[PDB]
């Protein structure tokens, strides 16, 4: 038959009904799917018929004759290289002059700032200068006439050669501009050809570095004098203010100057921002002046709290004085009632003072069970661990040891009681005696972990502590110093929290009888050669589905985009739900197929945050396509208007009622969903219902168990977890079934919080559900699983229709709580500043966020102000030297580095990896710039902590510029988790995830793992076998070497086991390439991955195993034998794979979710759903364990040609 394809993927069917006709339908292995109101319905057919009675082709021709009408429609490499080539020359231009025009349009606000003061001088000068030289010419005095004159010609002098460069710049722009149009032109007309090229091959100061050692500064007086004072860029502004002030009385018109201690200076940044400045301790390099000048003014407003915002723009990166000029309504009520949640974390870690406080700085780092699994408890002996308490004598720093042997679940008192016991034993305290000085030491005295700020100061058992479980796993000696609680607590200094100084008829959605109808005005312009014509393509959705078809606009020659033009969707006003989004965006149809492409986009909420419906005229300013989106629509992208005005502008008419329309509130929803009951349990169903739960969140559901769902809806509130399930089957185009679907929910039992986090991704934005999956976390959600979730808690921020939510105020109540917590959100949230879509938002989370948390803002800012360094730095390698060698590069390294501004900056700061850890001086000799293609930063600190030697002495991060390492961070994340899993088993796998953050654009942190070499650089340690080839026994023999004597075999096994848990890993996850630079070994010979920043289908535009185990790994496994697969050894190896995969499978629904809520950003490698099914297919999901462990053989046998059976 025509439209049977036999068996072909659903990412495949979507792309086929891809913006098609109501009507399109094929068939495949049966399934029907068909395609009404803009989705793809999913219609099974049991060996033939839809349900039963059972009356194949047959069918299919009789249906040709809910669901209306339907069955109407049934369903040269050189040169895409060529092309793409070229698209991705432009895109690189694209981004560099799009980056480059912002930092203009500062320049440019800076100069309009600066200018507005100067003329405030002329004016202030004009005033003064006009009554005294009267009075001068009258008393024909003429010296000081000429004084003042004399002033007044530099003051003319200075200022128009300031607008003589703001003109200048402003050409600049103007010229920059008309080229970045030129380049989006170019781009628009790649595109249509890109992707059909591609669809037939599958067929087949500001400017100024530094300051000079002294430097020239314009300081302008109230009286209107400009003077010029020479400074120390060094000075402090106290210094600066009273030497200006002596100068001053060489100058006319002293008199009229009050008292220094009456004034401040102002000036402009390279922020743009008119800067007050009150703290005048700051040095004049610190300030960031955008030129070097200062203005004289009396104070005005709050000292603390201008001194304060200061503090806080630095760490946000944005000025907070930005914040105060938005008109939206929505901000200014988010910052001043987004306060409550800051006043309860405060007063909720003051609780009880000082301890609340010391567990707020330093809470405990624990395990998320005290449970030890079977093996581990088996490393222990007998129960006991032996640790050694620490403790610091005298101002010499000696110190003195005792080793203790507890058992392993005993709390941090009862160690410190064992101390004692061991101390007095010779003593002969009675027990009474011995009761008291146990007492008194529990009570006067903590543990710290040796090498870092660490403490226990809770009642978990000492297992549980992530230090001690790390050691008992790698079978090291816990070191702990003995420490005095007033010596923690003078470490935190008491802080008070201020509130700043902005704390201080309608109708029903349900009455209107009428359909939904938007007119498309015009747009102001848009980028594109005279493609042939343009459209404005809309469709109403909720979350990612659409409520209805699309509807577009009629065609336009591109020269003139007018339409003026009423789009009547088909949905029924009180059919509307309260998360509905309009989605629109602007396409053009080049003439051929009729290739389309997506020129702009935007997304607004049809409900504005007060449940008021639009109305009215809009002006919405739209955004660039993302990079690789082909889609015509964006619905997950933000909703709101662009901040940025210089691009094309589409207005908006919405259809207008008699008052404002609001949404119904929840009495008259009840209310309704009763009339629809009433004008409206067997052991299979019970059967189907629990698998239909089981299935992954990214598996298909017909429309035969929507209705199945759907009906027996009031009976799944029995089996809780099935409700996303429930939640698809709705119609939410109908309010009459959304009206019930509220009435289940605010009932609804609670759910695990690994699956209420599903209920957060893009597909759930109703507010019902939403605030349900809180509630859930709310309750249920651990700080450690919190701290192990952050990075999607923090991302699907963004699919919140408003600024103030359920999800936002909980999230800040934890972070400013939990101090661990809040450093990770800080860095989560200050990484994605620079991304103009959810800058807004963040920024003003971040505002809240650094008010009410305490002294870490100092912290926090010091961190901030080192990784501006070395951003700029690698930036700076990037552009410059990104030509002349290494050996070149290493000198301008070790010379910028050298310098005591970048010196002071870079040493006695916290690792925003793990703040726990303090960095101290840098050791310059093992700094140094990676031999590396991208040329990242290897960077040594010396650790300043007293007992450092007893953890490590030196900390070494890699600081990468250039790639995105939120893919790493998610890779490493599912490592961890993975893990976990394995452990809980009984497999013991090692996998080494170690930290990486990103702080920043395309920038970040990742530790350094000591001991560990690459395959390359052990094979290097060895010679050359065969011609011009390595030995495959190098490695081997290598361990052999660093593992001698009865070690030998912890090693092997180490190695074995460690490489079972990557090939799991890397196989499901779909990792780049593996290669010998990106493989590790340690010298214990655990083995482990770096270079994660791919992963899925990456290669689907140009499956597979990365991992491929080389006759080197084979020899070490087998243990030097020959025919490494007869062996038993590499019998055992298979095994833990085969164990370790189905481990996984088992749960790949929490895998999924992961990558799921992640799909917001802007990860070149996660787009769509489509790039997660990926994990379905590796993991083999719609299949039965059976077939799937004989599925992962396949692939292995495939990958190593044979050797797998
Ligand atoms: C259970 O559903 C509802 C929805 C709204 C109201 C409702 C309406 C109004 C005023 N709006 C309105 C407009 C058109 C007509 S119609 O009869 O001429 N057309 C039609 N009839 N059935 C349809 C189907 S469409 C009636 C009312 C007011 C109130 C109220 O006063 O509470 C409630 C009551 N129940
Ligand atoms: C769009 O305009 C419409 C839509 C539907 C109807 C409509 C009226 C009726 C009349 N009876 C009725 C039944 C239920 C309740 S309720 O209080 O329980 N729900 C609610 N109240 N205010 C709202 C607001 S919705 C109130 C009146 C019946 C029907 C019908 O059942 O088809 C439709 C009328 N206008
Ligand atoms: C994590 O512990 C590590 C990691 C790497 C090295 C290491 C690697 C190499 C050569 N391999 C290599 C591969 C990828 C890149 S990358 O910049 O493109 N991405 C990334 N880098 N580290 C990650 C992590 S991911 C850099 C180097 C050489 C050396 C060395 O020079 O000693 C150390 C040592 N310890």
């Amino acid at each position: 038959a025509e439209w049977y394809w036999g068996d072909i993927s659903r990412e495949e069917v979507n792309e086929k009904l891809r913006d098609t006709a109501d009507g399109t339908f094929l068939v495949r292995d049966y399934t029907l799917t068909l395609r009404k109101g803009g989705n793809n319905k999913l219609i099974k057919i049991f060996h033939y018929g839809f349900s039963d009675p059972l009356t194949v082709v047959e069918l299919i021709n009789h249906y040709r004759n809910k669901l209306d009408v339907k069955l109407l429609y049934p369903v040269y490499n050189t040169q895409f290289q060529e092309k793409s080539r070229e698209y991705d020359r432009l895109y690189e231009e694209y981004t560099r002059t799009s980056q480059e025009i912002q930092m203009k349009r500062t320049a440019i606000e800076a100069f309009n700032e600066t200018i507005k003061i100067f003329e405030e001088q002329c004016q202030t000068q004009e005033r003064y200068s006009k009554e005294y030289i009267e009075k001068f010419k009258r008393e024909g005095n003429e010296k000081e006439i000429q004084r003042i004159m004399h002033n007044y010609d530099k003051l003319k002098s200075r200022i128009s050669e300031i607008i003589d460069s703001r003109r200048r710049l402003e050409e600049d722009l103007k010229k920059q501009a008309a080229e970045y149009r030129e380049i989006d032109k170019r781009m628009n007309s790649i595109k249509p050809d890109l992707i059909q090229l591609r669809k037939t091959r599958d067929q087949y100061l500001w400017g100024i570095h530094l300051m000079p050692p002294r430097i020239l500064v314009e300081c302008l007086l109230p009286n209107g004098m400009i003077v010029t004072l020479e400074c120390l860029r060094e000075a402090t502004l106290i210094t600066i203010k009273h030497e200006l002030f002596k100068e001053a009385r060489k100058y006319p018109l002293h008199q009229l100057l009050q008292d220094e201690s009456s004034y401040i200076f102002v000036s402009v940044t390279q922020e743009a921002e008119r800067e007050e400045f009150f703290d005048e301790t700051r040095r004049l390099c610190d300030l960031r002046l955008f030129q070097p000048f200062l203005k004289v003014i009396e104070p005005v407003g709050n000292r603390e709290e201008k001194i304060l915002n200061r503090e806080i723009g630095f760490a946000i990166g944005m000025p907070v004085c930005e914040f105060d000029m938005v008109k939206d309504p929505e901000v200014q009520d988010f910052r001043r009632n987004i306060l409550n949640v800051c006043k309860e974390a405060v007063d909720l870690r003051d609780l009880n003072s000082p301890h609340s406080r010391a567990m707020y700085v330093y809470p405990p780092n624990v395990e998320s069970s005290p449970e030890l699994p079977k093996h581990i408890y088996n490393k222990l002996d007998k129960g006991q661990i032996i640790v050694v308490i620490w403790v610091i004598v005298s101002p010499n720093n000696d110190k003195q040891k005792y080793t203790l042997k507890i058992n392993h679940d005993c709390v941090p008192e009862q160690v410190i009681a064992e101390a004692i016991r061991k101390k007095t034993r010779s003593m002969l305290l009675s027990s009474e005696q011995l009761k008291l000085c146990v007492l008194e030491y529990q009570g006067k005295y903590i543990l710290k972990v040796c090498g870092c700020d660490e403490y226990f100061l809770e009642k978990y058992p000492l297992s549980q502590y992530k230090y001690i479980r790390s050691c008992i796993m790698l079978g090291r000696m816990p070191n702990l110093m003995l420490m005095a609680k007033e010596s923690l607590y003078s470490q935190l200094p008491m802080d008070c929290f201020t509130m700043p100084s902005y704390s201080r008829s309608t109708k029903s959605l349900w009455v209107i009888n009428s359909a939904l109808r938007i007119k498309i005005l015009c747009a102001t312009y848009v980028n594109v050669n005279i493609i042939d014509k343009i459209y404005v393509r809309t469709g109403i959705y909720h979350g990612g589905e659409p409520l209805c078809d699309n509807v577009n606009t009629q065609r336009v020659p591109c020269s003139n985009p007018r339409w003026n033009e009423w789009l009547n969707y088909d949905i029924y006003i009180p059919d509307l739900p309260r998360a509905a989004r309009l989605c629109l965006s602007i396409c053009s149809v080049k003439g051929a197929k009729e290739e389309h492409c997506p020129l702009a986009w935007g997304n607004i909420n049809l409900f504005d945050y007060t449940d008021t419906l639009v109305s009215g005229k809009m002006a919405l300013n739209l955004w660039p396509v993302p990079h690789g989106l082909e889609d015509l629509l964006n619905p997950i992208g933000v909703t709101g208007s662009n901040p940025n005005k210089e691009t094309p502008c589409l207005e908006l008419e919405f259809d207008w009622f008699s008052s404002v329309v609001k949404f119904p509130d929840m009495s008259v929803i009840e209310e309704h969903a009763n009339w629809s009951v009433s004008r409206e349990l067997r052991e299979n169903d019970k059967e189907q219902l629990k698998a239909i739960s089981t299935r992954d969140p990214l598996s298909e559901i017909t429309e035969q168990e929507k209705d199945f769902l759907w009906s027996h809806r009031h009976y799944c509130v029995t089996i809780p977890e099935i409700l996303p399930k429930l939640l698809l089957s709705v119609k939410w185009n109908s309010r009459d079934e959304v009206a019930q679907m509220y009435c289940l929910v605010k009932d609804w039992p609670p759910i695990k919080p690994e699956q209420a986090m599903e209920l957060l991704d893009c597909n759930y934005p109703d507010p019902m559900v939403r605030g349900f999956a809180v509630r859930c976390l709310e309750k249920y959600l651990t700080d450690d699983k919190l701290s192990q979730y952050l990075i999607q808690l923090v991302q699907v921020l963004k699919y919140e229709q408003y600024l103030d939510n359920l999800l936002v105020r909980f999230l800040l109540k934890k972070a400013l709580t939990n101090q661990r917590i809040g450093h990770f959100f800080f860095w989560h949230l200050k990484s994605e500043m620079h991304n103009k879509t959810v800058s807004q938002r963040f920024g003003l989370l971040l505002e809240s966020y650094c008010r009410a948390c305490g002294m870490y803002l100092k912290h926090l800012n010091r961190q901030v102000e080192a990784m501006e360094k070395l951003i700029n730095l690698t930036d700076i390698l990037k552009q410059e030297k990104k030509d002349e060698t290494q050996k070149v590069q290493m000198k301008f390294l070790v010379e910028q580095m050298r310098r005591p501004d970048f010196m002071d900056a870079l040493q006695g700061f916290l690792s925003p990896l793990n703040p726990a850890h303090q960095l101290g001086n840098l050791r310059l000799e093992e700094c140094r710039i990676m031999s590396s293609a991208k040329r990242p930063l290897w960077l040594n600190w010396e650790n300043p902590d007293i007992m450092s030697e007893l953890l490590f002495q030196n900390n070494e991060i890699i600081f990468k510029n250039g790639d995105d390492l939120r893919q790493d961070m998610l890779t490493l994340q599912i490592i961890r988790i993975m893990e976990n899993i394995w452990q809980n088993q009984g497999l013991d796998l090692r996998m080494l995830p170690y930290g990486c953050l990103s702080i920043g654009d395309c920038v970040g942190l990742i530790e350094v793992v000591r001991n560990s070499h690459t395959i390359m650089q052990i094979q290097c340690k060895g010679g050359l076998k065969g011609a011009l080839q390595f030995n495959s026994h190098t490695l081997h023999q290598w361990l052999k070497d660093k593992n001698k004597g009865e070690i030998y075999d912890a090693a092997i096994d180490l190695f074995t086991r460690s490489c079972a848990g990557y090939c799991v890993a890397t196989f499901i996850l779909g990792i780049g390439d593996r290669h010998n630079s990106n493989i590790m070994v340690k010298d214990d010979g655990q083995l482990f991955h770096i270079d994660f920043g791919h992963f899925l289908d990456h290669k689907k535009k140009k499956e597979r195993v990365p991992f491929v185990l080389t006759q080197d790994f084979l020899i070490v496994i087998s243990k030097g034998a020959q025919e490494c697969t007869k062996t038993r050894e590499f019998e055992r190896f298979q095994e833990m794979c085969y164990k370790a995969y189905l481990a996984i499978r088992q749960h790949a629904n929490l895998f999924i979710n992961l990558f799921s809520m992640m799909l917001g950003s802007g990860m070149p490698e996660l787009q769509s759903f489509d790039d997660i099914a990926y994990i379905r297919k590796t993991l083999a999901l719609d299949k039965t364990e059976q077939e799937a462990l004989e599925y992962f053989m396949k692939q292995m046998n495939d990958a190593h040609h044979g050797g797998w059976t």
